[PDB]
């Protein structure tokens, strides 16, 4: 029984509290290493006849990656507080593994052997917005998408071709065309829309931020935007509008002013400045964003800077009732100031969504303390790999997915922001080659894969596009331009997630083979709720094995409607290439 | 080349920033099961040629435990951003690890493959106050050093037997007393005393607190404390308090209102009480301490509450000007409150040192946004394992040493409290059965060791006594009961670390050998000072073998003065049954 993989620490993905009153203890091993695995427990406090009193219960195995196995233990402290140890029989050998070491057999002398869960404080919990956990984004890069009023700059018409139209210049888009094919999202399904930067500022993209406190004139006005806040909140739509605190524009008043004074400017220290005379010649020789000279890095450390934030950060909350913010580049600001900014946005707002943009591990800001989620970037590089460019196997993608899932704690991933693009990268279509078939597969996974879904404006409707600035093409309101298949195919997907809890709360379930490299297939759960699914990621007609559980009654298809009675042990089920199929099962 | 034990992610003891410009990032793996390891790094927005453009250095083996071993790579992040990847060889096996996964060839199309340490800002850091690194500590149980002015209560004067009296109840100790006894201290050489709880409270140890801002009258008045305060640091001392926050007396003013009202009473909420029929019968239906009935537990999410402590916290830092504090039982707070906590405290006086008392692993507390350090009690449980009870050997004790060690970055052990004793825990010399040679061994490790080391009271004079409360005997100040051998031994030992900075805060390394079980052989450097200690853990003479460097020049006897050429390729040093040698290697 192979140590070297045993682990497991009190703190992070580990061991924390998913609800005010549940802990949840997180052990690894190896693939197939261990038999069984107990969790070996008690309060700290709880002594008798000199030896420390405790209870054992058993950890079930709730998946595993390439490497690991991992098991979980959801247990009530008594009284708030306990110390743990755990026992792992792997055939006849008997392992007892605690913070100090592995014993033969459990120490009863005392408790400092054991790991030690100190009290579990309501305060300390992480709990993020419970709404969120039921909508469907959709992403609407303001500018290339619909044209309302033309309070817009003056160049190029919508459309300009079939095939590149975009390069670094506007089509005029404004926050009034979003309300006017307000209908449009309406029945597509969504409930939740996030937009892209507006506040007055130079580009096509909002990024390199002129004034926070105003919205920029090429878009709308107070009035415009508390308008479509009106609108979408009235028939049911959440609202997330983007947060640039990391840097701010070269147009930025305070920015502007450290040239026109230098060294004397009252707003140095607003900015990281090494060299004073801002010579930005072979580079910046002051930090910004990549190494892009218009746009400097703020000093969220700064005392004035993070009010200015912080004020800002309220503004639009107080002032537009918006329900979240997207922070960008979130990653590159000290942790001390998003604590703050947590507590300034939740104490006017609980429900305020607060998604931050981490392309790596993000473990360090969703202890609870800092962020609500992150966008879930390692599933959609997965996903995109799997079912796109098709060059992971069935199980190598069902492993990466299990890996990344037990990184977080179980809540943290029930908020994750699951989007499988965006404005930066290349459009979903291109990407399959023109395949719509495996877009729909790719709409099906997400759709059906617990998270917080979110659909780039285009994606639905078939457009096509490559890198940036490409997927920013006009979004094409042209009924006979686009394809009307791919789009009740999201839309019924969307309608089902909506009245199945299992797709859009339950906890996942691969039931894999290292044989049929094209065939995935995994169901989702929560209580008596089942939902199976399944996928013949493959150019042919396949024939896939459906595990029917014991206790089922009914079996029906979501799609179909067709609703069979459940018997065989197993049900092989025949599908078409790149096929798939959802199946709801019962109990009686 | 086993990968389930190959390991990292960016945080905690793995991926730190160190000081403000240099991050350290450690390595786990398979022990021997590794050749050599070199950090692949780079900028994460450096590019060329659409390729990402990353460079290469070696990671050093830092020590290594039972099960793996540890590498380190100091690498200084220009712009500071970075995206790295670790390439560990074999035996012609040549793996590339990288958060994305396992890889036969590092990749270059994206960074998003690689872990990633965003920024390294300057306020998140870790900075434990500096002095703490230099000292050593005395800890002091007030009721039992010395009696001043007899202000005291009315009870039983000095002892009766060498071991007999100490039930729980008095003798008199005060303030007073540790005042007129400052000689012996600034002469023993320690240069901060940690005390016992000192505000009013009914009982010989002050942890049953009634009042956190009155010093209880036994003890002494506001006017002794700026006394003792005042002349301590005259000397040099530093002066730690302790805090006891996780609970309350049974005699505090708002938890007695509370008995007679109940539901009524203001203060209600103040604590935790389930059923408010508040009774103690078969054990308390309100969280208290253990289950200790008249030390009911606080609310410190509860806003009064926070606002109280948090002044008492301010209170004994602005009139005594304190130097730290020392936070009983802290695990069992929420971490917001100890943030809130940290910043009023290093708000007002930065060098105060906030140490927590926390028996297991201490790490979501050592983020550097809560806690400066904690009691040291897993190396505390090594060191008596190893010497006193001689159970573990050489080896052992070198690994368990670098477990702990490794667990935590760097900056963080060098202001660890290392302790070996407590009033809670047994005397040394009983637990070393009478053997005041162990003992002197003990002291020799613990002030060898890099930390912020602590004598209890007694134990340098040779004191004795078991668990609760024979660690409490009254301080005996009969210069012909008290071991002058041991008191001019920890003496000589002391001066000896503050003079040698690579005992203080220097790197330790064990060239213990695995067949080893008696031979302790370390290392403690800084630059180019190098002490090296010879433990000889037998009851019997003995001959142990010690490598020198080569540029060694000369070899002095720290306690002797003996100096002697280096000339050679190793030193056999001969030493009696429970013998000890420190070496400075001194080097041209
Ligand atoms: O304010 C409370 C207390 O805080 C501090 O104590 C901390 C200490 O610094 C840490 O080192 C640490 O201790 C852990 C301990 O070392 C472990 O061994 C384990 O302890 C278990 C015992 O081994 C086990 O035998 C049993 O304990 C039973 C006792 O044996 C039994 O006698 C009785 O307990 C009575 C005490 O013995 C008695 O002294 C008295 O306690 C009061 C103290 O005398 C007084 O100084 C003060 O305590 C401080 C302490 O000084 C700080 O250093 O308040 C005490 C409260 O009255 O009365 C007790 C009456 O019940 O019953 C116990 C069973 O309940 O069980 C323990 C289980 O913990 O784990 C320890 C936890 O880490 O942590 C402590 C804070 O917990
Ligand atoms: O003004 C600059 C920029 O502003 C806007 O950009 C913002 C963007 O819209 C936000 O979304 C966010 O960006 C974050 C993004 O959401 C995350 O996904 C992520 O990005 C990672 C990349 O996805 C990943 O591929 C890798 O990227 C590396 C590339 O692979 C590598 O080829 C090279 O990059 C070069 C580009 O390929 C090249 O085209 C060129 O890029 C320029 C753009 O074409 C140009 O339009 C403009 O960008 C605007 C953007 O359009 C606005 O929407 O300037 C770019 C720079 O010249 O040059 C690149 C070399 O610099 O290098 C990258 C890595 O350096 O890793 C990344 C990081 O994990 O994180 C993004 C935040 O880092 O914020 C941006 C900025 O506000």
């Amino acid at each position: 029984m192979r140590k070297e993989a045993i682990h497991h620490r009190s703190t992070d993905n580990f061991a924390y509290a998913y609800d005010s009153e549940t802990l949840h203890l997180r052990l690894q091993t190896k693939k197939n290493d261990v038999d069984h695995v107990e969790l070996l427990f008690g309060d700290p406090y709880e002594w008798h006849d000199g030896a420390w009193q405790f209870q054992t219960m058993p950890m079930r195995k709730t998946g595993s990656d390439g490497l690991f196995d991992y098991w979980l233990a959801e247990v009530k402290p008594p009284y708030r507080r306990l110390r743990y140890g755990f026992v792992l029989r792997a055939g006849g050998e008997k392992l007892v593994y605690t913070e100090k070491g592995f014993y033969h057999e459990a120490p009863s002398d005392d408790t400092a052997y054991y790991f030690c869960f100190p009290f579990l404080h309501r305060v300390d919990l992480f709990q993020a917005p419970d709404w969120v956990k039921d909508t469907v984004w959709y992403q609407i890069f303001p500018e290339r998408f619909a044209n309302g009023n033309p309070a817009i700059s003056p160049k190029g018409a919508r459309p300009w071709g079939s095939e590149d139209p975009t390069p670094t210049s506007f089509f005029g888009g404004d926050l009034q065309g979003i309300i006017d094919h307000l209908d449009y999202l309406a029945d597509l399904g969504i409930t939740g829309i996030y937009l892209t930067p507006i506040f007055r500022a130079p580009s096509n993209h909002k990024y390199d931020t002129a004034d926070y406190f105003e919205i920029d004139p090429h878009f709308g006005d107070k009035e415009t935007l508390k308008t479509l806040v009106k609108r979408c909140h009235e028939k049911g739509i959440r609202v997330m509008l983007d947060a640039v605190f990391n840097h701010c524009g070269y147009e930025f008043a305070p920015f502007q002013d450290v040239l026109k004074n230098g060294a004397a400017s009252r707003y140095k220290d607003w900015f990281h400045i090494r060299e004073f005379p801002l010579q930005t010649e072979p580079r910046p020789n002051y930090d910004t964003f990549a190494f892009v000279p218009h746009m400097p890095k703020l000093n969220t450390a700064h005392p004035e800077v993070k009010r200015y934030l912080l004020d800002v950060a309220t503004y639009w909350i107080r002032e537009f009732d918006i329900d979240g913010w997207r922070l960008d580049v979130a990653n590159e600001i000290d942790h001390q100031f998003w604590r703050e900014f947590r507590q300034a946005v939740k104490a006017l707002k609980p429900d305020v969504y607060i998604l931050g943009l981490i392309w790596h591990d993000a473990m360090p800001w969703l202890r609870g303390d800092q962020f609500d989620a992150v966008m879930n970037y390692p599933l959609a590089d997965a996903a995109l790999r799997f079912f796109a460019k098709e060059d992971m196997s069935a199980s190598e993608f069902a492993d990466r997915l299990m890996h990344v899932l037990h990184s977080y704690p179980k809540q943290v991933n029930e908020a994750a922001f699951n989007l499988l693009g965006s404005h930066d990268t290349p459009r979903l279509l291109t990407v399959c080659g023109g395949d719509v078939r495996k877009v729909k597969l790719l709409f099906l996974f997400q759709l059906t894969f617990t998270g917080s879904p979110c659909i780039y404006y285009g994606d639905e409707i078939g457009m096509t596009g490559g890198n940036d600035p490409e997927c920013r093409k006009c979004m094409v309101w042209d009924p006979e331009k686009q394809n009307k298949e791919l789009y009740e195919h999201v839309k019924q997907l969307i309608a089902l997630r909506k009245q199945y809890r299992a797709l859009r709360r339950g906890d996942v379930a691969f039931l894999t083979a290292d044989d049929e490299v094209n065939h995935l297939v995994y169901a989702k759960t929560d209580g008596n709720e089942t939902v199976m699914i399944i996928i013949n990621r493959s150019n042919e007609a396949a024939e896939i094995p459906m595990p029917i559980d014991a206790r089922g009654k009914w079996l029906v298809n979501l799609l179909t409607g067709e609703r069979f009675a459940a018997e065989a042990e197993t049900l092989c089920v025949s599908l078409p290439p790149y096929g798939f199929v959802l199946y709801a099962v019962e109990s009686w």
